[PDB]
């Protein structure tokens, strides 16, 4: 006998196909590669950044902790299994009491005692209807489930690093440029000056010419401080400083990872990590009802033994003083206060919550998924929009900054001109970054990178 | 007995009436209806988020989950209440020992034997001081706790979508905006474009031109992007997909909820729901220093059982084989190393700890009020104040865009106006929110929507 | 014997020094005074605010409960102390049970009895192997530990209200700049007035100088709104509202503290709390596989007692009825289904996740304290040259002001004069925060304010 019932994956709750239309591309539909099976060495085309990756794994603790806590659900998993069997040990006891005159077999006070050595048991439990096979279970279980939760958390670390590094390229990109727009502009303010003590550039347009400058003077300090910030940000998830040998890294502008497919939904049933966790967390969770089930039923104790015995010590491992016990009991409960009732109740709701908390989690992928195919579906057509205002104001710079020193135009219209790019230059790079993340994430929440490799079949 | 001690609810530790003056309208007083009576279906207006508030209700597993919760610990408080009461059941036992010659009675090798099958107890504690019914009053309160949990968890769910179903339309506003000005851009940069090619629009007043037009083409991209991310936002905490046949939506600039009464500062301690928990948690606690106490005093234990015996198996359900055991106990502890004092102190400090607790909870009620106050207290001024700086900006608008295509003045203070206008535009959207929010806010705080209705005295 | 290895506190696996160049000042070397041994009512200036700090340490329920947490463990540590020691009960016990024929000494029906009173133990383990030892240190630790965990708790709490005691600062003074240029803005919009029923301000000039005072009316009410959340903010960590009889509190534009070493990183093994809190979390879980070890060990129990008995109540407390007992036992396993190894691995593996958890608490401390040093190492720099685009554009300012007015130019020159300026005053003022915050947290990284006093050598 074994009281454990038949798990019954519930129904994914969410949409049986990602949503469509309003930023959404076409529905690829069923992939023959989930990007779970795609590794991110192949997913990450930066081979500085994919060594960041190897060096990030070998390193960080967060993920250390995280794969540990699976070598302590396994060993918690055996001393569970281990009391399916009995507890054999070599033992000796005393015993050397007073009695009163009453109680001694001499009718007058004596002094009893009686010794023993053996080898035996006490107390096994035999299990007949499995409450014991049961928690095994659970905890087999909660040992798998955090088999799943590794998996889970690297996928999550190869994000966050891939996600660093970026900002950090990023906010390096969005650098330079203000190098450029400060040699700029202050070479633009010094020709707004030989021209102002020839009077020819006035103090409006001096005092403006000063105001961009100095607009530029501190941006730069920013992106020099939100530098440090993002390398800081970078080495923690590394565990290690980073290497001087570092392949030759690449630039936000280029192609860095491999376009994935999305899927079914129905997919990550197999694949997301935590949707698994969950699943096993749940798993275990049913095995606990089982347990709990089991306590209606006749528990079959066993103590048991054997050695030498006596009753002053020394006659112990001499002739004839050998022993032996045989001690078996049958137990079965008539009346608890519902108590079993009631904590076999407990378990069985622990089960729906977890049924509950699978349900959480797989209805919180389809969130976390279309939300990067919203971005996947928008961020592309920004990046050309953006693209344009580029261009578009770098014609109205280079115009008008001809424009204002032919005495045509004013300089409000040339600082004007500095801003309306100036700023498109910026949230383009941001711009490009985020659309980045958004993939990054996208590549994660669809089983993200446990594979260093692709593998298929 | 019972040593349980004499709860004492502590005193608010946070001024006595809500502050007053620097953004904060009157003060009220006690309101007669508490916007904990006051039910959401009344407080929102909205009957298409009603109707997904009561979608969200009947779904979100993380409501599922905590309502699970109290379940498990009902079944927690009936576990400990079952152990006033004492354990009963059938229960055979056999024992079967070889004794040396100084050992079995007959001075001389021979092998003992007993069997019985009896229907009793063992050690069954008494409850005479109180210990045990210290523990159920003890599983009693985290349960009772764990009921205003519930309550408080499902304030959050409905606030939480309240927020969603509004950043989502201010989404879908916030995108409109950009299709008209979208179609208004091109109209513009068309007709600067005959007036190019034509020589009156110059390259200058073509590119700035091109600059608006392009400005555009992106924030549509964006607010096509932030709406998919908003509406996946929201049917997780759905738990469902939206329903086709949902009432007629309305628009932020209508007026959606009911203004609620601040009521007093007092009233959030008999009706904000986590603030219950805090103190029944705190009650619990407080049985818990009642079981402490009581492990000083006199245990009673008692086993107890009859039914028959005998000295080979088979005359057991025969003549005679009648037997039965009464074992009362009672222990009384002189002496650990002060092991019951220190863990007395545990549990008194753990109550101390759980007062603490009640007063945090407590002053942070005040807070997230008093800050849903300045918000009452300050969203309506900036809403009059910029709601004008957009009639101002569209008046800045409709004359220079005369103007400019007049010949008198040029194309950067035709934009400029589209600047300062679609700004004030957007950033109206994002305050008419902001606005929302707070109150939403607000509502949770005094005691959220725990009723559908609102209910009476 | 005593099994407990021995500790080895890793090596902090961090870069040697901390890292240079890109925005980072001078790496001053080894402090003579850690910023843990400076005092933050030295090293915070403002006296107001000082006694802000007094405020809410003697107050604030999240420090309490921290505190608390700690005395909790000094009494669990306390009761695992106490099971080196024996359990003293004076106990009082009965029997009396009906035989069958062949169990009752009389061959025939008959019913026992045994009564006794007795002080005494029961199953004493004698530590031996030091198996208990081992776990009194463990909980030892786990307590020490604790104690570190508060003191680490504690300098949050002030960094936390440096900070919103400045954001509040920070935004009062965001406040009257906009006061200051509210009647700045109607004085001006009113000249554009009597110069409109006039004719010589036009229609435009009108509506510009209708957005600019629409633009500030808006930004009124907001850092409005943001200052009694900035105040709720306050007294929350207060745990107080804030008393009526302050100091006088200073003005973001002081030097309200002292610039601090920040000496070497090896500083922080033996200073920064948390990365002491847990080193001793480390060790705790050490001494857990002593613990496994022993069981592996003879376990020594002693049951023991003395007092009077009889086979009737009666003679009890009367002669002769003394009576006693004496009942040790040696254990020792021999097969467990690997049970114990299983058990010894759980608890080796625990040191080693506490030996990775030591690790990532060090290797979080390096990035928050560079992050201070890019912070440090640039906001000086930022400082200036935001300090100049509020000259520039006052001058910037007056200039376009009289040259509006004098005929020369139009609003559009006066307006983005206004923009140009009080953009720069308000980001001015949040720079100058920003630094602040760096600061603080910077101090706090370090050991922050353990100490209200500096304390030296
Ligand atoms: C679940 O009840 C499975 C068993 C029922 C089938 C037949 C009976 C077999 C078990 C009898 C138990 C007695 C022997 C146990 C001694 C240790
Ligand atoms: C706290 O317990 C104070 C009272 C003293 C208790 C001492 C022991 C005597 C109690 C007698 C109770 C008889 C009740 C019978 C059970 C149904
Ligand atoms: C851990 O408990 C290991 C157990 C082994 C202990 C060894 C016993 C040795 C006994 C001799 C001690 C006599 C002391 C005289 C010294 C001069």
């Amino acid at each position: 006998c074994s009281l454990i019932p038949d798990y019954q994956r519930p129904e994914a709750p969410v949409a049986a196909a990602y949503p469509q239309g309003q930023a959404y591309g076409q529905n690829t539909g069923a992939a023959a590669v989930p990007a779970a099976d795609i590794g991110w060495r192949e997913f990450f085309r930066d081979p500085q950044l994919q060594q960041l990756i190897g060096v990030a794994l070998e390193n960080n603790r967060d993920l250390r902790v995280a794969a540990l806590n699976v070598e302590a659900f396994r060993a918690q998993y055996r001393i569970q299994r281990a009391d399916l069997f009995p507890r054999i040990g070599v033992d000796g006891s005393g015993t050397r009491q007073r009695l009163p005159g009453d109680l001694s077999t001499t009718g007058s006070p004596a002094i009893s005692s009686q010794y023993g050595v053996t080898l035996g048991t006490t107390a096994w439990e035999l299990d007949l209807f499995g409450r014991l096979r049961s928690l095994r279970d659970q905890a087999l279980e909660q040992y798998l489930a955090t088999e799943q939760a590794q998996r889970s958390a690297q996928t999550t670390l190869v994000a966050s690093v891939a996600t660093a590094y970026l900002t950090l390229k990023a906010d390096q990109a969005q650098l330079q440029l203000t190098k450029d727009t400060l040699g700029t502009y202050q070479k633009s303010f010094d020709l707004t000056q030989r021209s102002y003590d020839v009077g020819v550039a006035s103090a409006l347009d001096l005092r403006q010419a000063q105001t961009a400058v100095e607009g530029a003077r501190a941006t730069l300090a920013q992106y020099t401080r939100l530098v440090a910030q993002d390398q800081n940000a970078l080495v923690l998830l590394l565990g290690s400083g980073i290497p001087a040998n570092l392949p030759q890294g690449l630039g936000l502008d280029q192609t860095l990872l491999t376009e994935v497919p999305a899927g079914l939904p129905s997919d990550l049933l197999q694949r997301r990590p935590d949707i698994l966790e969950a699943e096993h967390q749940l798993m275990a969770a049913n095995a606990s009802i089982g347990a709990a089930r089991a306590a209606f039923f006749p528990s079959i104790s066993l103590t048991a033994n054997a050695g030498t015995m006596s009753r002053q010590l020394s006659g112990l491992f001499d002739a004839g003083s050998g022993s032996w016990l045989f001690q078996p009991s049958i137990n079965l409960p008539i009346f608890t206060a519902g108590s079993l009732r009631a904590s076999l109740d407990y378990a069985k709701i622990q089960k729906d919550i977890n049924v509950a908390q699978y349900e959480k989690a797989i209805q919180t992928a389809f969130q976390e998924v279309a939300d990067g195919l919203a971005a996947r579906g928008t961020f592309t057509e920004q990046l050309q929009a953006q693209r344009d205002l580029v261009k578009a104001s770098d014609e109205y710079y280079q115009l008008a900054d001809k424009r204002y020193r032919t005495g045509v135009d004013n300089y409000l219209t040339l600082l004007d001109a500095q801003r309306s790019l100036f700023t498109a230059q910026q949230q383009l790079i941001t711009d490009r970054l985020n659309q980045l993340t958004s993939e990054v994430n996208l590549y994660k929440a669809l089983g993200g990178g446990w594979n260093q490799q692709t593998v298929t079949q």
